[PDB]
């Protein structure tokens, strides 16, 4: 027995773990046998074929009780969407520019990798205790290769899909950065433009609809409207990379990490007085 | 108002608290097996909705259980479908019980409406899972679609989830058109009758598929017993709901 399963992580298949041996703390996907096979093994090479601080790590894999089991890296402060929901707070300015430095930073290794994650939404995006942002989840992650410069997969998770992946004319990478947008929205309102309508009405939309805004648009920063719309174009040709976004204003004056340790402290408190009262 | 039931929160009476549309729909419908509007306040259902029992007694229903929803369920059905409304999101979670256990149709937040100038909708909308394979090809659709949902949600009873529940929802609307019928995970534990039920619900050609006129006269349905085999089922889920509500006191 390599490790101690421990509690299921989040507000989900993913269970916090000890590594006997070495002490160490990993989170371990339960993947039901009822899925496809071909689909997890695309996900687990993608995971490996990633070496970057800002992209969760694959440590192994293991066959339990006819379950597949995933080890991966364990981040301490959970997922932004848990944060948002332990707290039942929105992010403020600040801590969204700072999320999604480390986001886009994650983003541009990605997109340099051929790689589309396809999946961006705050549920998604990790942050270990020091509050370095991760990209998590490469379920329905993309490749492309010298032979498929496009991938046409509708793909995702409604709300946060980009027009051209719903459209099926082909896409690439600058769909992560459409996703990014409606993810800062999120961030700021607690959830995507649409969040109350059917997913599947959303999916109709999106292609013929204007590019989504702020719900209120004068709670917000000019820089934060700017950066939100240059996410939002709707031509993927003209659609501003992640090396690009990493130079708006709004993400360049990004404080560090240390802006996010009172948000990270009070949702982890959140968790832990949840935690007490459950004994 | 009081606690919620999402976003649904539950004179002396209790109530539950493109809108337009399903208010429209809603006011249109006079029927014991539809859920109705008051002024958004709605008809409360004392046991909560058929994937809510599930989920709180942790256990799938038996076929006599499932025979008396499905039931009325196709009396809900029948109703709708004569006054050429398509439900399109018929699944567990959207049939209702009352605390007696008669079964309500609601949620018709994507409901459709035939009419003279359209006997057919065109609109690819519902919950992946349940939706039929014509929906999905876009070629024009009618009230039957729900049929197909209707076997979808009566192996989702049977089995506590619908077939293809580990695919990836967009992986799965893909595949429905050119799949095969879905089918029970272990066939051997049900009767001919039930999986007859379900395979004639999921019959690829909408033109060949059964009506829920027609579906109210199978063995499967036609044999159901009264809503008191549905007492202890009502009694257990609202008994856990009471003992989880107290532990959070
Ligand atoms: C490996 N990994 C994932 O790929 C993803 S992607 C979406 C969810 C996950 N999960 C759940 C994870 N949770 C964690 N850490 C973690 C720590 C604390 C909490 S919390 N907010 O419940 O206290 C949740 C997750 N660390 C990593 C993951
Ligand atoms: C009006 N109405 C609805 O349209 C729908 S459609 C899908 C959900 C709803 N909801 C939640 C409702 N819950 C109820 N009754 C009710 C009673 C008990 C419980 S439980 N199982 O949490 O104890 C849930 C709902 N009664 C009616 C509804």
């Amino acid at each position: 027995e390599v490790f101690d399963v421990l509690e299921k992580l989040g507000e989900g298949s993913v269970y916090k773990a000890i590594h006997k041996e070495t002490g160490q703390i990993v989170a371990i996907k339960q993947v039901p046998v009822e899925s496809d096979l071909q689909e997890i093994i695309k996900e687990i090479s993608i995971m490996q074929q990633c070496d970057s601080p800002h992209v969760v790590k694959y440590y192994g894999s293991y066959f339990k009780n006819t379950d597949l089991w995933i080890v991966m890296e364990y981040c301490g402060a959970g997922s932004v969407s848990d944060i948002i929901r332990l707290r039942n707070k929105t992010l403020t300015e600040d801590e969204i520019a700072t999320i999604l430095q480390s986001t886009l930073k994650g983003l541009e290794y990605l997109h340099f990798m051929r790689k589309i994650h396809r999946d961006i939404k705050a549920g998604n995006i990790l942050l270990n205790t020091e509050g370095h942002a991760k990209l998590a989840d490469f379920g329905v992650a993309g490749q492309l290769t010298d032979t498929m410069a496009k991938r046409n997969t509708v793909i995702g998770t409604p709300f946060w899909m980009a027009p051209e992946v719903i459209q099926e004319i082909g896409y690439n990478c600058v769909a992560d950065i459409w996703s990014l947008g409606i993810t800062a929205i999120e961030m700021a309102e607690g959830k995507p433009p649409y969040a109350d309508i059917h997913p599947m009405r959303a999916i109709f939309m999106i292609p013929t609809n204007p590019p989504p805004t702020f719900r209120k648009p004068e709670l917000w920063s000019d820089n934060f409207t700017d950066f939100v719309k240059q996410c939002l174009v709707k031509s993927p040709e003209q659609r501003a990379t992640a090396t690009q976004l990493l130079q708006h204003p709004f993400v360049r004056s990004a404080k560090g990490v240390s802006i996010l340790r009172d948000l990270i402290n009070e949702a982890m408190d959140v968790k832990l007085k949840r935690q007490e009262s459950q004994q």
